[PDB]
């Protein structure tokens, strides 16, 4: 219980119930690098499913109840056994209470009954760090699990431009997206888009960005233009348009992905369709990552890596993700470099065909 909680002092940046939405933060006064963590935890894109998020998801959508400390583990925590990356980092776990990915820019009005915040929330985060210290950081690495990736690949750049338009030029800002590089395919059997779980990944953001007034990365806007800036949620077509280096964690099996696509793999038999509509799932996952140079995607089903006390264990062609983000470090000192790669994509075609994958 080492990250203090700190509550925004600007109240108008909210979690969803009009709270104040805020941060935890360990210091490491030795250190210029600065870890800024984005939870995840799906989303809600009406009144109706946001309504039921507030009966038995609360702590994501108001911060009434959050703890006053938090332990930071995996790539959160401080402890070089635990974290060989980034142990002496500045650490910053902020919380998700805006049920947007991460995108809103919406106060609550007389007209709305939910704010949906995140993305300003970002960036007053980042503007109160920068006096306790982040005006001194070397590196600011975003970073992100699952909904909190995603966001971290629609926030990063924005956070790089805010700190330019600030007069902090000397800061290196670069993301670390886990678990949130989606595909917009077709599920496996159909469902009706009701909830967040039966309902088709091109279909929940679509809602989304309109009920949220979600933003998307500037130059993926322009691509995709009005109306359709629910493009700019999928990783492997917003990812193309940033400026700012971005290392990409995905496993190629994600249960996440799994789950809008209405795949349950219990321990029964799986029969020939299944089987080949999850082979072709890696196989799309894969494609969609042979252009990323800063990548670590093991064939596994799971969900989640970074912020997991075990997250060291998994290895890619032998090199762990811990190593992995070294070595990406060391490329941003283009050509590689001898015995520390960061393009570490399995290629096997089923889960667990990587023999480090989580077990459960
Ligand atoms: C406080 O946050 C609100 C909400 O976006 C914003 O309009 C205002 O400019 C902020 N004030 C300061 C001093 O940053
Ligand atoms: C943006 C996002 C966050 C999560 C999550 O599980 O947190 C998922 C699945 N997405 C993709 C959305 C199309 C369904």
């Amino acid at each position: 219980e080492d990250l203090r909680l700190h509550l925004l002092l600007n109240t108008s940046v909210t979690c969803n119930d009009g709270s104040p939405a805020g941060y935890y933060l360990k210091e490491s006064r030795g250190s210029r690098r600065w870890l800024l963590f984005l939870e995840g935890g799906w989303y809600c894109f009406n009144r109706e499913n946001c309504d039921s998020r507030y009966d038995t998801m609360r702590r994501l959508m108001s911060s009434r109840d959050w703890p006053r400390t938090r332990t930071g583990t995996g790539i959160l925590s401080s402890q070089p056994e635990e974290n060989p990356y980034w142990w002496n980092a500045n650490m910053v776990f902020i919380p998700y209470c805006s049920s947007d990915v991460w995108s809103g820019a919406s106060s609550k009005s007389e007209k709305n009954e939910y704010a949906f915040m995140g993305a300003l929330i970002i960036q007053e985060v980042v503007r109160e760090l920068l006096g306790r210290g982040l005006s001194g950081a070397k590196v600011l690495l975003l970073a992100g699990s699952s909904a909190g990736g995603t966001g971290v690949l629609l926030n990063v750049d924005r956070v790089a431009e805010q700190l330019e338009k600030l007069g902090y030029p000397a800061i290196q800002v670069r993301g670390l997206a886990d678990s949130g590089w989606f595909l917009d395919n077709k599920q496996y059997r159909h469902t009706d888009c009701v909830d967040t779980i039966t309902c088709a990944p091109t279909e929940a953001i679509r809602r989304g960005i309109r009920y949220w007034n979600g933003v998307v990365p500037e130059r993926c806007r322009r691509q995709f233009q009005e109306g359709e800036e629910w493009n700019c949620f999928f990783g492997y077509k917003v990812y193309p348009t940033l400026r700012s280096p971005v290392f990409v964690v995905q496993w190629l099996f994600d249960e996440a992905q799994l789950t809008v696509d209405n795949v349950h793999l219990t321990g029964q038999p799986v029969q020939e369709g299944l089987r080949l509509y999850i082979q072709n799932l890696g196989r799309e996952l894969r494609h969609t990552l042979k252009d990323v140079p800063a990548s670590f995607a093991p064939a596994c089903l799971s969900h989640e890596i970074i912020i997991r006390s075990h997250w060291t264990d998994v290895q890619v062609k032998g090199t762990s993700l811990p190593r992995a983000l070294h070595c990406w470090d060391r490329s941003l000192h283009k050509t590689p470099l001898k015995g520390c790669p960061v393009h570490l994509v399995d290629s096997c075609p089923w889960p667990h065909c990587n023999p480090s994958c989580p077990t459960g």
